[PDB]
């Protein structure tokens, strides 16, 4: 074969990275969990149009814009220990976070409280590259993970030319409905999360949170529909963090 | 080794030499690939060493990097390169120890800074293996206020009571800007602390009298083989103590 195959326990990246569980994505993405052959640890994997079926152009932009991803420090976005371009395809290789997919999490029905608290996090992430002009991309459950320490963190960093700014503001209200209601509020593509869609109203507009579950505080759900929407009107992740912080407060 | 050479296939750039305890060097250089700095150890670049403590250096380090905690550097890569044994970590936004140390940092904020690295230690030890903190240059002051190991690379001579001194010696840097400990590899920059009159490093608290006698404890019985702190553990407990 020309490019390895991707299966648990094959090796890839010059033998460097053992795949151990693939995680899903959105073609043309793929997140594994993989095992560094050098040191010894976990990372995220992402590998961007394994099979290279992508304009060159679009590839090389989607690696670039990634890049531009690898400054920042923060708890809200796995740390991006290395960009190569492979076979084929790029992959994006960043630390492992320990915790379980958004998915998982959600499905452990956790305190409206500790949800919100664990996303504000996203936020500062997403707004630390958002002034570095670049998206992060959250397009998907399976994009996220929660630490072991109550972060929401992407987990998966690839961002293509076609993500931007305002539809991450969009994936963290939809991650914050995910914890609190349980289900995933926006169109989903590729691999299923295992979120169901959310209940929509007769609008076609998600359902809020507190009218599905009343014991989860108006702010909370409010934070959460307003983000969501589309014409929400939170055009800002340091505003939206903001938000979340005034409604954790009460 | 000097600025603007090119380490592992063109990968890396040099950018400034921070000294080190010979055969190892620490350099501060430039990812070409991702545009953003890294620390580089060089374990032997000049082939001094026996193939055995090479690798038991690696080995070593690479025992280290599994540790998780603020206190150290992440490791993002060790490969023998045509320049030797090499260790990469990810850089500290920061400063080095001895720029911090210059501008005469509360006592309180210091020892509170000091904590992560302690921390680091007592996870290290517990796992087999020591920081190797012999030398100002290998730690750094992060934006966030954690001293941590910036530059780990772990030969045989490293060791838990050694790393105890190491600690309690920078500690002493940040305090009164000297190093308490005879002076180790090149390029340290730090003045020699002014010795008692039997040989021994001037307790900080008498060097300047507004460091509580607590946080100068710490640093002195740290530094101190005659009766000090053996364990990091304890050393961690006192630094606790200290800001409580």
């Amino acid at each position: 074969p020309d490019d390895v195959q991707l299966v648990p326990g094959a090796r890839i990246a010059n033998g460097r990275y053992r795949l151990l569980i693939f995680h899903g994505g959105v073609p043309p993405l793929q997140f594994w969990q993989a095992l560094d052959t050098a040191l010894d640890r976990q990372v995220a994997l992402t590998f961007v149009d394994p099979q290279g079926v992508l304009p060159d152009d679009v590839l090389q932009e989607t690696l670039s814009r990634t890049l531009r991803l690898s400054r920042i420090d923060k708890p809200g976005v796995a740390r991006v220990l290395d960009v190569v371009h492979t076979r084929a395809g790029g992959l994006v290789v960043a630390e492992w976070i320990r915790g379980g997919s958004l998915q998982e999490v959600a499905d452990t029905s956790p305190s409206p409280v500790g949800a919100i608290r664990a996303m504000q996090s996203l936020a500062a992430a997403a707004d630390a590259a958002h002034r570095a002009g670049v998206a992060l991309s959250i397009d998907h459950p399976s994009r996220v993970r929660v630490s072991i320490d109550g972060d929401v963190v992407l987990a998966y960093p690839a961002t293509m030319p076609d993500a931007n700014p305002q539809d991450d503001i969009r994936g963290i209200g939809a991650s914050l409905y995910a914890l609190l209601v349980n289900r995933w509020p926006l169109p989903e593509a590729g691999v299923r999360s295992g979120l169901a869609p959310a209940e929509r109203d007769t609008a076609g507009q998600p359902i809020e949170p507190a009218d599905i579950d009343r014991d989860i505080p108006f702010q909370i759900s409010a934070v959460a529909a307003r983000s969501v929407q589309g014409d929400g009107g939170i055009r800002s992740a340091s505003t939206l963090l903001n938000l979340m912080q005034q409604a954790t407060a009460v």
